[PDB]
Order: C-alpha cells, then structure tokens, then sequence
C-alpha cells in the first residue's frame, strides 16, 4: 500500500498511531517552509560549502573530495559514474547550514536527548540507491530537493529479506529490491510492503528497525534525523 500522508498531526496522534506501534507516515505542513526548501540551490550549496571536504560513495568505494568537486564530477554536465554524498554530518561541519533546518517537534516524544540526535545529509544525482537496510533508531527523513522512491518492509518481514550473515552487514538485505533474484530469494516475492514517492517539503517517519530502500528520481538532497 501507500504510506499515509497527514498534515501536522498532533504530538499525541503521532505518538499513539505511529510512534508507539511503529507505523510509517509522511508528515506534511511541517518542514515545507524551512529555509532550506527555498535557499538550497546548487549555487547556494557551492557558496556555503564548496571548499569543504566530504565523503563520497562511488559506484563500490569511499573517497574524499570538496563539495565543489563532487558537484562538478557527479552532478553537473555528464557524470561517468554514480557518486553520492551519503550519511554525512554536514551540519556539524558547517553550522551556518544548520540555520536552514530545525529539529522536528515530534522528536521530543522520544527517550533520548536532543544533543544526541544525528543529522545526516544525503546529496546526490538522480539514480542513487541505498539498498534495503534497517537502522537502530527512529528516523525523520526530510526531502529538500528532488524526489525519492522509497520501499518499506516491516521488521516482522525480516525472514523474507535474507539479511547478510556477517554481524557487520546483518542490518542489510541480500536482495536487490527492484530486481530481486527470486530463484535465490523466493520468500521476497510475497513479502508485503509500503511505498511512496517522497517530494520536497515532506517528512517520512521511518520507525526504528523498519527496513527501507531508497532511489533518487531526480537530483536530490535529503536530511535525516536519527533519534530515540
Ligand atoms: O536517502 C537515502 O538514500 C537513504 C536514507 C537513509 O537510509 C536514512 O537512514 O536516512
Ligand atoms: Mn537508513
């Protein structure tokens, strides 16, 4: 089915119908007027961040380059390979940018301290893919630029997702969601799921341990908040 979209639900409604039972939802009307939504053009990103070093996932390999280099080589003109400025705490590195986002009020329903929320940037061209995996905290994934196709499988379906057997990769599925090898992974075909296209100004709540797969449909910038 499709992930439900709710306009500014109350704290109590979010807590009781989504957070506690662990059900995904898209929050509308919450981040849609954060400054980032209008300010973060490529040129703005170059002006504020261009000379800073960032980690870039290529393909598979992990490298380092400036933001200006990342934009030149992997975004504009005609890139040779897929590169993704993924899972990077850009807002700790560049506090000016932190002024363009906010901590969602819903995070205060958690048990953790605000100081310990991890804020990551996800900036890349059309076609970046984060394979199906699960994380150990709650997440608000805020879409700023472009759209993402997202598939969500409940932790109750873990047996059908064939996690990798190493402790290191045990949080990641062996299956390629959009082209699954059903000869090797036959249980995957019948596993139920939710999906959405997440658009600018929308927030996706990914419950703790919910399996998620993400493909960028356009040049994309997302900001995740990992919280408890
Ligand atoms: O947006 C992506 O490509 C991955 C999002 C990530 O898995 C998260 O935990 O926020
Ligand atoms: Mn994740």
């Amino acid at each position: 089915s499709t992930v439900p979209r709710l306009h500014r639900p109350s704290l109590q409604h979010f807590r009781e119908q989504f957070l506690v039972p662990g059900r995904p939802v898209i929050l509308k009307g919450v981040a849609d007027h954060w400054p980032c939504m209008q300010k973060w053009s490529l040129e703005y990103i170059q002006e504020i961040a261009g000379c800073r070093t960032v980690p870039v996932e290529v393909g598979w390999s992990q490298t380092l380059m400036t933001v200006n280099e990342f934009i030149s080589k992997y975004i504009v003109n005609e890139p040779r390979d897929v590169g993704y400025l993924a899972q990077h705490q850009l807002f700790d590195q560049i506090p000016e940018l932190k002024q363009d986002i906010s901590i969602p009020d819903y995070c205060s329903l958690g048990d953790g301290e605000e100081e310990e929320i991890t804020i990551n940037a996800w900036f890349g061209p059309q076609g970046t893919i984060s394979p199906l995996h699960q994380d150990p905290q709650q997440n608000f994934l805020v879409q700023v630029m472009g759209r993402k196709y997202i598939r969500l499988y409940s932790p109750q379906e873990s047996g059908a997702l064939y996690p990798h057997d190493t402790h290191l990769l045990h949080n990641t599925s062996q299956v390629d969601v959009e082209n699954p090898d059903l000869e090797k992974f036959p249980k995957f075909a019948k596993a139920p799921f939710l999906s959405c296209i997440l658009s600018p100004g929308e927030i996706l709540f990914i419950p703790v341990k919910y399996w998620h797969y993400v493909r960028a449909l356009d040049l994309s910038f997302s900001v995740s908040f990992w919280w408890s």
